[PDB]
């Protein structure tokens, strides 16, 4: 049985912007993926609202630095056959840094953290790694969000090509989330239930391919 | 559907001391518990080898301080109907502090962290909390472990009464893991597959009662 | 006897831009408030030079992140009847982030830290919270300050309406410091002695309302 | 006008072993000292429950490491003429270390933090420093306190001679708190209102001498 | 025998923009300086790739905050007669802050860390300090570097005048690295072996004067 | 040219207990090693007073936790052919934990940090590692040191066999420092000049074997 860790942010937690709540379990993209793989895989969802690739954010009751937390998560869930990353939307906040390029460097650090992890028990081989570019940000009239993410429509559109290029450099899998799903203008960043499911459905082929099914 | 977070250490990760590996999924105590509750619950396993209640340990590629990490875990998995804690065995290490009493103060801090958590979305009510005393340590001839855990047979036997008393003070549920399961002398701390399953089976009644089924 | 905590930056410390020293005790705004309230209240001044709302700044011999520090301050001075915040001027520094919106998010975090604090002795009545928008930045010939706070005159002008909107959203009091006081052009950011006294006199009515005298 | 910082733990916060509450303001030791000195001095009380000399403790909603926190506190209250420390009780907990010697080394570190602090504004001359040994622990039937402070009766009796020797070595003032006050057997470590008040008065003469009145 | 600490970033580590490797030992600037000074001095090279003046950067397997790390480095190498800093290039990254002004404030903080360091053994007299502005960035067709350092050409040209003014303010030595060396257009920021060697030689005269030979 | 990193504590710094200062350069063990190897090797000395294997100590102006610091040191000095560890004396302090077993676990962690380090430039050949057991503690009349290291004579005697067993388990080299050198009874823990030189001379053969000269 293959074990798949899904390491993400609110898009992976399953933020429902319509209701200001959480999508149902069955609508979260790791759950869609699990259903599709069935008993051949065990998928673990680790989605944290506001998680950045590598940067500190002290505005919530959690540690939002993806890189600082990842070793603890890897160790909790080892041994792992596949890590699926979907991060970068929070990196588009100017407070964090706002740059597509800083997001791709953060993913690079996360890839290295997986590759160099000191596993809890003796482990022959590195997990495989799938880098997913999140669905790009959209324009919103929500004044708080448009400030929070000022300039991020334009920068977030550059994540797919950069993340694809990194995945090629680092021998990782790549999927463009924005190829199957769009964000909502309620806030410019979140996915409704249908678009969240779509990410899960869309990943099934590359996930199967990376796992040898 | 009720959501149950199981926050523990190697006993919850499912450490196989016979094989120096991880118990199969179906033998881990959260998985036994999930099977028993079926579709009425969604159980989330967060077991980290070497996790202490509240103390730092820099000897592995993770953060083993249960209290520092817990907010991030709570936030990842909210909203939660029940938190089940099973920690304290690592607190028996003299390097950490070695005292049953320090372990119960650490559980107290963890209870407070749940109760005061700033949830990712609007939340009316605190989760319920179930404090589980881990199966007590046994004597071992393994010289590394007997040093690591020097004096912990005697101190670990005091966790059940202290944890029961705390649970009464704080309006938490209580279960003695050591009432259904024993540790293995391979290393004096771990649970074999059968004893791990037993913890899961044994918790089903109090978990159902706390969840209203 | 009501206890009031005043949590702020060099404006609350009492920075004298003319002498590069500290205003006399009696000219600091918390002192002016205390004299106005008399023996009905005990006012505690916690102003730290360079303190930001919720952002790291490693340029001085102290932790300038207001959010990281605040729990320890709350705990030291508990039980509290009112917390008065006056922060955001340092958030106007580009190196911090330079945005009004980032400042009001930081105040939001501070409010939540108060509301969720695990008080040292049983409580049960939450403190009241007063959000004070600092007097906004002005233009200065001081080239070092003009650089340090580049863009800040325009952003700081936005703090009063954003803070007022937040106070309303979160059930806090609001006062616009800039309604009674102005910054000195010697450096664009500080208050002279009279302007520091004006803040303290200006807060007396809203402070009484919130304390029931 | 001389400014005095009082940097301590629950004995300085003013902990009531009975009510489980806070001593009234006028019954706290820095308040007694303030009343004695009158307008010749401004006394600032910074007493945090559980504060250690220089050791982490993650069991409460605050940073209990005296050393970490002290630069922030110094910077907040500068310029200072005198720092009065009264710490060491918490160091008697086996979870912290439980040794008089570790406490005096902690005090040393706090002394050096004062001496090397990079003050907010230009400052010629260091503050004076007064080291206070806390009143020693006594035996208690309170079994949680007896556990928490196990061994502390015998170790805490060593604080006064070690602290006095250090003060001599480092050119600091010294006062033995236990000379004028005793702990309550209600819990073995705290001070009742009368004995708290006595510390403040007892310190008056040495504070006066160090300050030239 | 004088001891000189060289505290820098990849320009001091000796980064080869081509080979993506390390300059040979004799081609690094502190080695050149050492060879020039001969047995009158012992030069210690502490160059860390990506090191900033006083800003966190979690993108590599190390702490890149110059300020955090420097007390440890000072303590390791004390007693020191001279500290030579060459930092600021990394501060030109928009992810760090991207401002010449933020870099000079960072340098200031490093100067004060040297001046206030609590040396391992008794030490009368501070080390001398030499601030080196790094050679300024140049334009590059390398699109990853151009992104990473966007804006840095124009800002890095301001480092020399700001650093010189600071050195005057703080009674430090100053040298403009860009006076004797140029960055490579291969990536816009690094130094080839010849230009690296030139910094070391260029520093010789001012190092000699500060040390009295 | 081989590069050798020497990572240790005040024994590697070169602490002179008679003068409370630092041994001359030429008497420090890494210097003696360097002279013995000549131009075939470049030896880097990183000895920090009070450094522990993997444990926090906040009593000085530095980070004494060997494991927290080591990645930054590896990264600064990479690429390395050999890392030589000489640590554990500070681990014999009760405040740290006082156990030989805790010291060898800390060395274990350090070894793993080396083996998993994300080197700054492509590598691919792992450095060799030499574990050196420090000369064991002796009895002393110095009452402050006798307290600081209470129990340490008996525990430190156990470091050589435990370290040798570890070296064998992990494929590292081993040398017993105590085979060529002894501690001074002036304070029980330090080495005088000749005894520090003896360590350096003593390591030459195993250092050559591991470097292939």
């Amino acid at each position: 049985m293959k074990t798949v860790l899904c390491y993400g942010d609110s898009l992976t937690w399953g933020y429902d912007a319509t209701g200001s709540g959480r999508h149902a379990l069955e609508d979260r993209w790791p759950s869609v993926l699990q259903k599709a793989l069935g008993s051949d895989a065990h998928v673990i969802a680790e989605g944290l609202n506001g998680r950045t690739t590598a940067y500190d954010d002290h505005l919530a009751d959690c540690d939002r630095n993806g890189a600082r937390v990842l070793p603890t998560v890897l160790h909790t869930h080892a041994p792992l056959d596949l890590i699926v990353f979907m991060l970068g939307s929070n990196d588009m906040k100017p407070i964090i840094h706002g740059t597509a390029f800083g997001a791709v460097k953060g993913i690079e650090r996360l890839v290295n953290l997986v590759r160099r992890h000191d596993w809890p028990t003796e482990t022959e081989e590195g997990p495989e790694i799938l880098i997913v570019s999140p669905p790009p940000l959209c324009e919103t009239a929500n004044s708080a969000f448009a400030a929070m993410f000022a300039g991020g429509v334009e920068q977030s559109a550059m994540l797919a090509p950069l993340y694809r290029d990194l995945a090629d450099e680092l021998d990782c899998g790549f999927f463009d989330g924005g190829s199957v799903a769009r964000t909502t203008p309620i806030d410019g960043v979140h996915l409704d239930a249908e678009n969240t499911r779509a990410v899960g459905r869309g990943l099934e082929p590359v996930v199967r391919m990376m796992l040898g099914l």
